[PDB]
């Protein structure tokens, strides 16, 4: 409707954490940004970058922060401000370990999976009642401990996979815009 929706992909800045588990949720906003033909641009009164656009007549704020994982929520909070977004239209985008690899899942409010990024999302906008675009990366094996294995690059086999993987995390993201 006339409710605008904010597109956030959680990940880590830097080059080196680029291509780690926990930053898929930054490439697929990188893949909306491109598909809308907007760009980003620097946000000082949030500390992220956002780009802004319009799909399935919906008015778009796609975002990044650019602070760390763990602080990923105060640069969201303040950016669900200046564009006057409800909690309940921001959509985050996000590596999920309760899903498997190259799973993808749309989601409404619930539990953060033991996610960094989300736990300070919720602890910022005071409620889990947040959309969210789960992208699987499956369970971390017995030997690395859970925020260990999202800081780290997918194996030789999964990296073949994770291409492909955003695209259709990116086009599960449309469908979500589309359906409300
Ligand atoms: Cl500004």
């Amino acid at each position: 409707m006339a409710e605008p929706l904010l597109v956030v992909g959680l990940g880590n800045p830097g080059a080196n954490y680029a291509r780690t588990r926990h930053n898929l949720g930054f490439v697929v906003a990188d893949l909306l940004a491109a598909r809308l033909g907007a760009k980003f641009k620097a946000h000082k009164r949030s500390g992220a970058e956002v780009a802004t656009g319009r799909s399935a007549g919906r008015s778009l704020v796609l975002a990044k922060p650019r602070c760390y994982m763990n602080e990923s929520g105060r640069q969201i909070g303040p950016l669900a401000k200046f564009y006057s977004v409800a909690p309940a239209n921001i959509i985050v985008i996000h590596d999920d370990l309760d899903l498997e690899f190259g799973r993808i899942r749309l989601k409404i409010g619930g539990g953060e999976g033991g996610h960094n990024g989300l736990r300070s999302v919720v602890a910022a906008l005071g409620t889990k009642d947040f959309q969210r675009v789960r992208i699987g990366i499956g369970r971390p094996p017995g030997r690395k401990d859970p925020a260990a294995f999202v800081l780290e690059n997918f194996t030789p086999a999964e990296r073949a996979e994770v291409p492909t993987i955003c695209e259709q995390a990116a086009d599960a993201t449309e469908l979500l815009i589309e359906q409300g």
